[PDB]
């Protein structure tokens, strides 16, 4: 369903291991080129919001991510994010009619209360939670959605898509 242009739809999009781990050591601890396609179709043409550490983690060749207004949250007023804009709190990050929050653990948690969509890729990889991991936010009982079927990636890694929504 289309978003009325006077409203403010906030979505979260992430990929996680079964354990909920999304990030470790400044990176994502798997590679899934198929997940990149889904990420692009959801976010293309909209504003994307990310934490400063997620900006740092982006491959240099796609930083800023093309075809999307890139917004970076930082408390560092002098932060350099070429091709993007830096905001110092959530207030001015969510003023577009459609915004996708693209990570990381801190900024998913910050934006979750305002979100009405989550697009979640689950990767069937056994990565037990460790000290310092970035984690998927916990979804409360207001959320509902659909669980997709497992598929193998070319590499043999298994993954499936969840699409969640709430009012
Ligand atoms: N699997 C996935 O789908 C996925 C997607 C994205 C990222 N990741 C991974 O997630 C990890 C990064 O997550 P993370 O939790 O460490 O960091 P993050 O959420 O990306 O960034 C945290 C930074 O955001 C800024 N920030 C946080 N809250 C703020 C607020 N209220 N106001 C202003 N600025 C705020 C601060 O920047 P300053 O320190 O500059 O003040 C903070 O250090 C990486 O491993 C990355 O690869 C995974
Ligand atoms: C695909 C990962 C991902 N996956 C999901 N599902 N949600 C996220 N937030 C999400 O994170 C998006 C931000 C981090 O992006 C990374 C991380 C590691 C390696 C590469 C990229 C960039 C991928 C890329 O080129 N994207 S594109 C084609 O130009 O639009």
């Amino acid at each position: 369903g289309l978003v009325p242009r006077g409203s403010h739809m906030v979505g979260l999009i992430w990929a996680q291991a079964t354990s909920g781990v999304i990030g470790r050591g400044g990176d994502i601890p798997w590679r899934l080129p198929e997940d990149q396609a889904h990420f692009r179709e959801i976010t293309m043409g909209h504003t994307i919001v990310m934490g400063r550490r997620t900006w740092d983690s982006l491959p240099a060749k796609v930083r800023p991510l093309p075809g999307r207004r890139n917004v970076v949250l930082s408390r560092q007023a002098d932060f350099m994010a070429s091709g993007a804009e830096v905001v110092g709190s959530l207030e001015e990050a969510l003023t577009s009619p459609e915004t996708w929050v693209i990570g990381g653990g801190q900024v998913y948690a910050l934006a979750l209360p305002y979100a009405t969509r989550c697009e979640v890729t689950e990767v069937d990889i056994g990565l037990p939670r460790e000290a310092g991991d970035a984690l998927a936010p916990v979804l409360d009982e207001t959320w509902r959605g659909e669980t997709g079927e497992w598929r193998f990636s070319r590499s043999g890694l298994r993954y499936r898509l969840y699409s969640y929504h709430r009012s």
